[PDB]
């Protein structure tokens, strides 16, 4: 962190340079009461060469010749010397470092800031930093006055700030030839500045619900094309419903494409992590090796029940096995009318279809919206057949009818 | 509602207060004939805190700060006592209670209008609001006269709206240092303000038409593939016909990727609900179980036939059996020259390939875009391998030739 | 399309309203040498009654109550009887036929357009129209004087458009608490105006190229990721010569991926247009059925191969066979001394593959990009398993070595 | 590239028309002491139709008639003799020529810039040169005056530049009818070209970032997924830190997506070119042909493990092997108490599972993000099905145990 401040050190010394120049460049009679203040900025600005230099692309570089060109005290001189205004221009040198500064914030404060924004704000404040330079600049080409510093500064920059907003009311205006190129100039200039203002805001803007609107455009899809197949409107309320919860829970993205952008070991973590709440007590697993356990666990699919939806039917044959996440479940009788058990987060059911092809037992209807996982017979199989031992154990509890 | 109708006159004190607290600060001749309404004010903006405190994240929240900092009656003090013009402007705390309103409205009515709506709308009365604000500001401001009230309201509601739409008329404009430096801030303030709005009206216009241009462009894509690929006007007529009907009936969306965002148990209940005007009459699916119909209908794949295309040829071997869902179909001889039949939506043909690969008896042309489903006869053996009673029995309708 | 021109009269007579209502309520020196256009207007706009009635809902809809609104004479009566200016305004219900036009214009010619165009441009008429009516309101609104209608009219429409704009020269400005509050109305219409035009262009802009940035972005993305592998300049130089090839033959689209957005039956009729100078004179599959040939088709992937790539390696299995569509080849010994031939559009080698399994027995290098298509020997015996005769005639041809 | 000046001078020719012609036009003092340079440009402008007519679509074409109509001499005629100005515009047809140059640079130099930067380079030509246009216009429609031709266009460029940037002072304004429709008309200009510029610059910010805003999407998706899963900060931050190292290393870009977007053949070269430092001095395929070395090399599977992550576990069946390709491994023992070994870029194990699926005899454990390759064993079995020969050696070597 000790470059973090030194970077914040440098920003500040640049902002001075960029503050203090046209300043002085209008108005000789400072840089008497201020030297020694620049003086320190120049050797900052050049104690940053060796400070990045040794940061781990010699001297000469396309990327950083605008240091060494901000480096140099090429102030000091003209100031000093009191060079005449026509040449005295090329001290603005100093204030090539601020595109390094930028160079640097586009990078560094670039982790936790969406960059549309960072953007904007080191827009914003080139904008203000160009609009005290023009300030400036339109002050100096003035008939002299012996109107206090103040107030000339002050009417200079309400004249900017009134043109770079294309507001322009009109109360200050050119009155001579240099005074009206002048004057083009810098409405061009202003118009390039608000156009990309108003560029950047647009970006900015034109992204910041993403997951509502895809969310909301894939609803609209959905209901079109329902609409079309004429579909009845109980079920078209029961599918919006759904798209309700999906939204309200988690924010309308999809369980098998979003843990799909992970590295297999991470994803290995990931499911874990989820099913390490149901899958060490499901008894015909038990005492089965860790392998088979990781194996079983990345072929788990999820799918989501509705409230009431049937989930297994009494006399199906049926070959899944259903774990519960996050819902609940109520067992009910092939006849509909005794309820024997109700089914929670980390519990199980189905488990018998793995063994063998025996019909459903008894019907099982969603009470809430359920996010429960199942298990095929035939993934089963097929990753059973590399565990003999576990195979073997479980064709033993398969013979027991 | 009974909550959705106090939001509501939550609101209604917010804007009182916003529209009273600053024309109170410039007229003081206010406040006498007002105090009751806007002591019944506070009384309602603080019944707010218990009204969703035990909205089933205590006190001094991050989010719950700016209710208790508008909640309590900061003003009712500084009036009263008429604290002078330099500290009574903390009197405004009561505005920010639109920062919840704001949060209120947009979570409530966020349901039923697209979001980029809803933040340009409150974008809009948020720019009424403040521009009321910079009117009083601007008029207190201003040398003392004897013009009425009314008339330099006027004229100030006048000055900032011509200043924030970036107009600048020139009419009225500042004549002091202080009014210089306000008319600088709020200059670049509406600067902002209006970039804010042109920017979120490029982004609610910027996906105004979505299903259309989508469209367009993947007929686009097609057309310069087919042009490249050097193919006959005629059928790249047929194709661009065949876009129009899908545009012209579904808004071009592809049935098997729509109808693939939906979990499995409403996936299936919207194909029971599509093909449930065919699978109950089919004479070799007739006394099947209905768990083996429900295995033959989510294996059902779509397939458009525009007018007059060879659905069946007369000869060929052939395998597959269709379902017409919304066209119709002519039944021709081999020769071409008899119409055997004209089926339509509802029935089927091709049903005695499932049966046995005997070569097709009569050949099939669509009369208008069809809209058929197919099902196969790999698959149709694939999900038959799972019911060995209605294996047997299909086996004994093929052993009759 | 005796629609298709009744329908330019109506927005004929529907922009002669729009122009001569205001125009009139300002001027009553009019509508006396006018009044028989405008009657036949009124009958005119009462006949799209019936010819929209007609049209294959009812009255009193939400849809087409601005028709009927539009549509009785509310003029004729209160320019015939003089009725004060406070209540004459509703003379305006027949610029309500402007939302009909435009609906019709939204879907009718909404075909050969792009959207955003066809947005922009009622946009643009819209606001010449509305800046004719905001005219005439500011007109109406002034201080009587002698002036010439044609000269007020200038100076109103000059006004409103420098408003309009959010330029604001300021030669033209409010003088009384009326024209004042009219000036922050339209203020407020302009901004919202010329924000919308704005918003229509960025959105206009924004999508202008589309196939370019795609190709564009792919180009970047490969480029990065073999510059992170650490890729040879001389093949990172192929990859992107490759690229370059296929923006300027087909603009950069996958083969693959368009020719599956079409159904099953023009999908098919495509591929024979393609492969319909190819496959009828390979001397193995000559004298086959056409199923066997429309079965082969379907299953043949393209490939591109650049200058100088080896198509066949001699002395390797190898397995595929080959279809020259748009391209050139050369045939090669192996110690590639000696050129055997040069085989070009039209052609194939690497037939003998598909026969048997024989090593390849010369090398094949591409000449130029080629673009042919292969098929392989897996997929060649699946589908040849099912054509028993096809499948023991090349079993024969196979017996003879 | 001596087309490639002549592009240059032709422009520069039609640059020199459009800067002189107005300016002509409006002070006809000119054209006598520029005669012979003009005359050496209509020379030039004809000499363009042969060095593009022998480019290798005749004349009176849709696209070329622009050039044409530019081409004669249509000046040299109205100044030399001296038309009025109700019929000299036509003099302005040379300016077409300017659709010409502009249809040549966006297909030029459109292969190095991006499309949308082009674009509003040429906007702003366009504008600048308008506005040339503009100020000549407006100065030819001004009272006569004494005043210097230096001086009177620097007002008309003032007033042309005050009035496209929509700032609009008022310092010059209409005096007379025609010139007040004259303003009128550019003010809708001025209005339309500004809104051109603010959709330009939207469109070229609004894509400046892409790369990391999909990657930034991507982890926003995946941490509200997990999130709502209920996931431990540890992993979750394993995560992150798996995504920073993605976007550090290769911006985000996923591996298996990215080289998928090549033809087979430069698919295999840059596979060659990745596997070249690892596949050639594994000892069981020693002695294999170049065959089963391009086989197995299209068939290996990237991951990328963190730091610490259990690669292979000692005691696990297993049958993979990884290549190490841009990490580090350190191999420990059963109770990871010793390092047997630290493997690094170019290195392998899990070797001997292909051959046996012997237990695993020791552990594995990433240092760093490893980024290596994965080959199976049902892969490996699967593709060595077709070499008897290697099959046979690594059934010999299996033989030993
Ligand atoms: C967001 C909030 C932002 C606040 C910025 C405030 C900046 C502070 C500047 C000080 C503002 C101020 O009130 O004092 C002024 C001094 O300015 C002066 O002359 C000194 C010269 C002005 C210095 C530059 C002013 C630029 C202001 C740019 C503001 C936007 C920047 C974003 C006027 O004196 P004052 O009325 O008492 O005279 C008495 C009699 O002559 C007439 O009143
Ligand atoms: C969309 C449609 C919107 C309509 C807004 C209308 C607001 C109603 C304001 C009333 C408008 C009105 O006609 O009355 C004015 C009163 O304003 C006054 O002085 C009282 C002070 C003005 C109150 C604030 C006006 C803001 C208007 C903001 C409008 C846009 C807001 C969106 C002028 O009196 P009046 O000519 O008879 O004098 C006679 C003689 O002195 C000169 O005519
Ligand atoms: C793109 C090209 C567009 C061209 C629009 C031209 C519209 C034709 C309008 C006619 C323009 C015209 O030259 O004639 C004017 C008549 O306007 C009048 O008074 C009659 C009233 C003006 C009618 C409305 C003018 C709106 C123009 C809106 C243009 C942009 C619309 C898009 C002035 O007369 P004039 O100098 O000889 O007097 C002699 C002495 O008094 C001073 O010169
Ligand atoms: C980015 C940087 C761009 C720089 C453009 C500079 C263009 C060079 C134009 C020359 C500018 C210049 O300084 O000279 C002017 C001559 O203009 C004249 O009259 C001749 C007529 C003006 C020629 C057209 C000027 C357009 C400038 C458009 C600029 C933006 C374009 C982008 C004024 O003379 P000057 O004060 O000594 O008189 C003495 C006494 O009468 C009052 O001072
Ligand atoms: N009495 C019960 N209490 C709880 N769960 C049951 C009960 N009876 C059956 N089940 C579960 O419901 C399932 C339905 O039939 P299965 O054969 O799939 O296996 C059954 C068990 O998992
Ligand atoms: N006379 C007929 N009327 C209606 N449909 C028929 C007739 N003859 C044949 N078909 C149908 O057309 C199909 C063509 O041959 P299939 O063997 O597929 O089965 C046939 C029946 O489904
Ligand atoms: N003399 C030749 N002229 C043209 N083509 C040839 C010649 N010899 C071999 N080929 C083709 O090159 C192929 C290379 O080996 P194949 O066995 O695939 O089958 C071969 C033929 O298709
Ligand atoms: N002493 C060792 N030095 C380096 N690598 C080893 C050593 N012992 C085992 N390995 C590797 O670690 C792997 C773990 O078990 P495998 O059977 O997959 O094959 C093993 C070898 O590839």
């Amino acid at each position: 962190t000790y470059t973090l401040v030194w970077k914040v050190w440098i920003l500040a010394v640049t902002l001075y340079f960029a503050i203090r120049i046209p300043l002085t460049l209008v108005f000789p009679s400072l840089f008497s009461p201020l030297l020694p203040l620049d003086i320190l900025a120049s050797l900052a600005l050049i104690a940053d060469i060796p400070l990045d230099l040794a940061f781990e692309p010699t001297l000469l570089a396309p990327s950083r010749l605008p240091d060494l060109l901000a480096a140099l005290p090429l102030d000091l001189l003209v100031f000093a010397l009191h060079l005449p205004s026509p040449l005295s221009l090329l001290s603005l040198v100093r204030l090539l470092k601020l595109i390094s500064v930028q160079r640097s914030a586009t990078r560094i404060l670039s982790y936790r800031i969406n960059p549309a924004l960072l953007r904007l704000l080191s827009l914003v404040g080139f904008i203000l930093l160009a609009a005290h330079g023009i300030a400036c600049g339109w002050m100096s080409l003035q008939p002299p006055s012996e109107n206090p510093a103040g107030t000339r500064y002050l009417s200079a920059f309400y004249w900017t700030i009134t043109t770079l907003t294309t507001i322009g009311y009109g109360d200050i205006t050119p009155s001579t030839p240099t005074q009206t190129v002048y004057t083009i100039v810098i409405e061009l200039l202003g118009a390039a500045m608000y156009g990309l203002v108003i560029g950047n805001i647009a970006s900015l803007v034109s992204k910041l619900d993403a997951a509502k609107l895809l969310h909301r455009e894939r609803v609209e899809r959905v209901t079109a094309f329902l609409s079309y197949k004429r579909i009845s409107p109980e079920l078209q309320r029961r599918i919006i419903e759904y798209f309700d919860y999906l939204w309200e829970t988690r924010r309308g993205y999809e369980e098998r494409e979003v843990l799909k952008e992970l590295p297999h070991p991470l994803r290995l973590a990931v499911a874990m992590e989820i099913h390490g709440d149901v899958i060490e007590k499901v008894p015909l697993f038990k005492g089965a090796g860790e392998e088979f356990i990781r194996d079983i666990i990345l072929h788990l699919e999820p799918v989501i029940y509705g409230p009431g939806e049937y989930i297994i039917r009494a006399g199906e044959m049926g070959s899944d096995v259903y774990f519960i996440n996050r819902g609940s479940v109520e067992v009910l009788s092939a006849d509909e009318k005794t309820r024997y058990a109700i089914l929670s987060e980390g519990q199980f059911f189905g488990e018998m279809a793995l063994i063998l092809r025996a019909p459903r037992t008894a019907t099982v209807r969603a009470r809430a919206f359920c996010d429960l996982y199942r298990l095929d017979k035939e993934t089963f199989d097929r990753i059973l057949s590399r565990y003999p031992e576990i195979a073997a154990q479980i064709q033993e509890l398969a013979v027991r009818r």
